[PDB]
């Protein structure tokens, strides 16, 4: 249903690191954090911004600020490190800051895009498919569940990949997530179905010998058919942190899930 230009244009990235708006919210929001924690965080980013996976206008971005003394010391639980957190945004950006079951929301303006502040602490956790004990990052949600994370790992993976497969990985990354958001627009999937995350955890299983240098049509085509096959088939996906598997007892999210979103993608486009 769609010509190969099409899906070149989907493919590119529409909100990066680059954007003035996405600098102000980072120098800004940088800034509050500060003038409380001085060099007791490292802020750092997450998410489509960091792994270069955006494809809307004027995207939120994910910063992390993580409180790391103890580990990372100059050369108290979360509950108190969260409200904190919130206070030294409320004293900058007052009536623009919410409080988010899984972060501090900093709501943007005409000259800066929005942000979410991930306040978090230093996790450190073995990792049997690798053997080696990881280090990460690890909050709680409002609602009591404990958030662990390998930012770092996800990213450097995810980039090794995109390097291999002809930047087709992080491509077919970024089609996926726009058919995403036009099957939820149009009703046909749960906004929650899938997340980037996820989408980005399936494509990355997908072998580099099928993703073909020059052809976004049938390089997408292979992704949904592998996706889709190894789904049936059961298959064992690790995340792209490659430390842990994609669909392990800690996570809700299931093979159907990512069946069902390859079969309303694959009817979408048209193959
Ligand atoms: N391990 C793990 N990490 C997650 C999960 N959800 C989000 N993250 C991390 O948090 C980052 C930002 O989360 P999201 O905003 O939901 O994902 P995103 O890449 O920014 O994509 P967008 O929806 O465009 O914002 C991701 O890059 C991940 O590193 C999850 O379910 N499991
Ligand atoms: N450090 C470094 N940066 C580079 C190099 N080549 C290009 N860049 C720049 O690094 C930034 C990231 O570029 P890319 O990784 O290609 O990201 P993109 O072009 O927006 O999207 P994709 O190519 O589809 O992944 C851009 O500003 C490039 O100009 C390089 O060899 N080394
Ligand atoms: N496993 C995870 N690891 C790291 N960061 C996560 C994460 N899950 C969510 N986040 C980060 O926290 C931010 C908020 O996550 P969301 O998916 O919007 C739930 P919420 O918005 O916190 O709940 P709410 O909207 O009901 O208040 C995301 O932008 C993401 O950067
Ligand atoms: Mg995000």
């Amino acid at each position: 249903n769609f010509s190969e230009q099409q899906l070149i244009n989907w493919s590119r990235p529409v909100s990066t690191t680059e954007d003035l708006k996405c600098q102000n919210a980072i120098t800004q929001i940088t800034a509050a954090l500060r003038a409380k924690f001085g060099n007791r965080v490292t802020i750092f980013l997450q998410g489509s911004y960091r792994n270069n996976t955006n494809v809307r206008q004027n995207s939120d971005v994910d910063i992390v600020m993580r409180y790391d003394d103890a580990f990372y010391p100059d050369l108290y639980n979360f509950d108190e490190l969260k409200a904190d957190t919130e206070e030294a945004l409320r004293n900058v950006f007052t009536t623009s800051v919410e409080r988010k079951n899984k972060c501090i929301q900093v709501n943007g303006n005409s000259n800066r895009i929005t942000a979410d502040v991930i306040p978090c602490f230093v996790l450190k956790r073995f990792s049997t498919l690798q053997s080696v004990e990881a280090e990460g990052i690890k909050f709680y949600s409002d609602d009591n569940k404990e958030i662990i994370s390998f930012p770092e790992q996800h990213y450097s993976n995810g980039t090794e990949k995109t390097n291999q497969t002809y930047r087709l990985y992080k491509r077919m990354v970024r089609i996926l997530k726009v058919v995403n958001y036009r099957l939820i627009d149009d009703g046909e999937i749960a906004d929650n179905l899938v997340s980037s995350f996820f989408i980005e955890c399936l494509v990355y299983n997908v072998p580099n010998n099928q993703f073909i240098s020059g052809n976004y049509t049938q390089t997408l085509r292979n992704v949904i058919v592998k996706i889709y096959e190894d789904m049936k088939n059961n298959a064992d996906y690790t995340e792209v942190n490659r430390l842990f598997w994609l669909f392990s007892n800690r996570s809700p999210r299931t093979r159907q899930d990512a069946l069902g979103f390859m079969q309303k993608c694959w009817n979408y486009l048209g193959y």
